[PDB]
């Protein structure tokens, strides 16, 4: 299994055309390596510090996570690994559900514009995957530690295959030839920025594109929530509480969060 080199993130540019003036993005760090972009985010905010608008992007990492839950083992450069702070306390926390949402819609969005033809199943799976064709595109790992959020972002560009990363899927898979994981972290956070100031205000739009754009909606999964409890049934709708309105043979179980796996 060859596979090595690829282009550096360049900090120098991400940050003098992402920081500052108008953007709602305050500072911008790019590190060689770490554990989890979410962990350290998650300590810089435990030190003190307002990780508000702080985006922090890994060139790679041993185990994506944070404040609880482990990893997995990946490959260097094969995806855009970035995170970022988000004063979350002047939002409703019955809302906060939405934000990861919001990130997934976000990624998607910056990735999109990439394929010159839609591919099979890509989309949104509720409430942390994008997928194309079917297969781990992106993730999205949002953590809590008021009066912040952490939204990570894991996305496989070239590909770091195939173990965690049991099914997912990189840009070359879906014919993209030469992606540039600059052009793609700008776009991204582009997106992401939009997308968290349509959360804070609510907006009907977010929930709307959300949708638009769901694979899990419509189809019959099974949930896996803590623990082995598995729950099957067809997706109806969210509610404004970014939860999953579930059917399950006649009776509606509305999750908050959890893993899908879809099977019609």
């Amino acid at each position: 299994d060859r596979d090595r080199l690829r282009p550096p993130l360049d900090e120098r540019s991400l940050r003098d055309q992402l920081i500052g003036a108008g953007s709602g993005w305050r500072q911008l760090d790019v590190v060689a390596q770490t554990g989890s972009t979410n962990a350290d985010l998650l300590a810089r905010a435990a030190s003190g510090a307002d990780i508000d608008g702080v985006v922090l992007i890994a060139e790679h990492q041993t185990a994506g996570r944070g404040r609880h839950g482990r990893g997995w083992a990946a490959t260097a450069r094969a995806q855009i690994i970035l995170s970022v702070g988000v004063r979350v306390v002047d939002v409703p926390v019955q809302a906060w559900g939405w934000l990861s949402l919001a990130a997934g819609l976000a990624v998607l969005d910056s990735v999109a514009p990439l394929i010159a033809v839609p591919p099979a199943e890509t989309g949104l799976k509720w409430p942390n995957d994008v997928l194309a064709r079917g297969g781990k595109l992106a993730g999205i790992l949002a953590e809590v530690a008021q009066p912040f959020v952490v939204l990570g972002v894991g996305l496989n560009v070239t590909q770091a295959p195939e173990e965690v990363d049991p099914d997912a899927t990189s840009l070359l898979d879906l014919g993209v030839a030469a992606p540039d994981r600059n052009r793609i972290a700008s776009r991204l956070l582009r997106e992401l920025e939009a997308r968290i100031i349509q959360w804070r205000n609510a907006n009907p739009q977010l929930a709307a594109d959300y949708r638009a754009r769901s694979l899990t909606i419509g189809s019959r999964v099974r949930v896996e929530l803590p623990g082995g409890q598995d729950v099957v049934g067809i997706a109806r709708d969210i509610d404004d509480q970014g939860r999953l309105c579930l059917d399950v043979g006649g009776r509606t179980v509305v999750v908050s969060a959890g893993d899908v796996v879809h099977l019609r």
